């Protein structure tokens, strides 16, 4: 369980016995409910509760969706023990909630529709979470200590899914100005030498859970490189803004210039000018910017444009994964980091039972690697592939740079 690829929670969730997965499910639910109570403390109980935006979902919808997904792949799943060989579309038991599928299945309930749904109230939503988890843990307790990877697959999957939605709660709270009880400085900007080598990129078979987009592992050639030891700080990033870099379209790509054309505010989000200085928004509060913090809420175009101005580039996801795994002193986990790699399948990819996790998003999404401060330690992993459209700035995204010698 001790590795440089992730914290012990991450390896215990992916490969550990039922006791470890049980611990992960309880910890995930504790986090989910604490975030839910922090949203409730700001918003109260009205539904939908929040104004509309494409990158938000109504708080009670997120809670129900977390329960719905767990119940879909555990309690209602008639082929749990088959793991990745489960037939996605087999007929399942009915949910505790008759309208659950019509409300919480995201591939069926169009986004704008969610704001008008007659969802269960705040307390009935928590009852649904409670009962589904009680059922989940009871089925988990039937597994023996040496339970096979196939027997534990969906218990690991639903735990990781809830972790992803907790992080979404954290960055949606930033958008909404909601302060959280669970809620950033970097150390020295430095350069590290990555020598030429071979990397066996992706997840192997002996280890337990892998996301489908991590398969199959394959060899990749890594060229000699000098790579930042940490994400780009504000002190490093902001001279680009000060040199009028946002008013100089030569620094930007085709899609970057397009995106920059529509931009009302020509600097990173959640920043604002204050005299000759800067303020940054955090927990709905504006505070003087810390230059030694990581630059955050930048999109792929902003990261690439800084790189062109600086004469550097983004790493490929292979270069990133190699450095994270082989270079002590390469520090990650403060912000997700845009790479230069589009989200594409590895050689031998095959979609897993939750078929819509990766495959619909190839090509239109850019890979980010690492983790941010709001990523659960049970999820954060040097082989994990995050994927968002290159324009997104609501997520906790930044970057690091590199250049060949
Ligand atoms: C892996 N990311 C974070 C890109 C996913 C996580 C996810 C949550 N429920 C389904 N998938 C996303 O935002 O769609
Ligand atoms: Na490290
Ligand atoms: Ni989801």
């Amino acid at each position: 369980v001790y590795s440089v690829a992730g914290a012990p929670e991450a390896l215990a969730l992916r490969a550990g016995p039922p006791a470890s997965v049980r611990a992960a499910l309880l910890a995930a639910r504790r986090r989910t409910l604490d975030l839910a109570d922090d949203f409730r403390a700001a918003l109260g109980d009205a539904y939908p509760g929040i104004g509309y935006a494409p990158e938000l979902n109504p708080p009670l919808w997120e809670l129900g969706h977390v329960a719905w997904f767990q119940e879909w792949w555990i309690g209602r799943n008639r082929q749990r023990a088959r793991g990745v060989a489960c037939e996605p579309d087999h007929a399942r038991e009915p949910s505790l909630l008759p309208q659950a599928d019509a409300w919480y299945d995201s591939g069926r309930v169009a986004h704008r529709t969610r704001w008008a749904l007659p969802l269960p109230d705040a307390e009935a939503t928590r009852d649904y979470l409670e009962r589904t988890l009680a059922q989940t843990l009871a089925l988990l307790d039937e597994l023996p200590p040496d339970a096979h990877d196939d027997a534990l697959y969906f218990f690991r999957l639903v735990a990781l899914h809830e972790a992803m939605h907790a992080e979404a709660a954290a960055y949606m709270a930033e958008g909404l100005g909601i302060a959280l009880r669970e809620g950033p400085q970097l150390a020295e900007d430095a350069e590290l030498e990555l020598p030429a080598q071979r990397l066996r990129m992706g997840s192997d078979a002996g280890t337990g859970f892998a996301f489908d987009n991590e398969l199959l592992s394959h060899d990749v050639s890594i060229e000699p490189l000098r790579i930042d030891a940490q994400a780009v700080s504000w002190a490093r990033f902001l001279p680009f803004v000060e040199a009028g870099g946002y008013e100089h379209p030569a620094w930007w790509s085709d899609a970057g210039r397009d995106w920059l054309a529509r931009q009302l505010l020509r600097h990173p989000a959640h920043l604002r000018a204050a005299g000759t200085g800067w303020q940054q928004r955090r927990g709905g509060r504006w505070l003087p910017l810390d230059p030694q913090g990581a630059a955050v809420h930048l999109n792929a175009h902003e990261a690439e444009a800084w790189c062109r101005w600086a004469g550097r580039r983004l790493p490929t996801e292979a270069e990133w994964e190699c450095a994270a795994l082989t270079l002590p002193g390469f520090a990650w986990g403060r912000v997700w980091e845009w790479t230069s790699s589009p989200f594409e399948p590895y050689p031998g990819f095959a979609p897993h039972p939750y078929r819509d996790y990766s495959a619909p998003w190839f090509g239109t999404r850019r890979v980010l690697r690492g983790a941010c401060h709001a990523t659960s330690a049970a999820l954060a992993h040097a082989r994990y592939r995050n994927f968002f459209e290159p324009h997104r700035r609501d997520i906790f995204a930044g970057f690091r740079s590199c250049r060949a010698p």
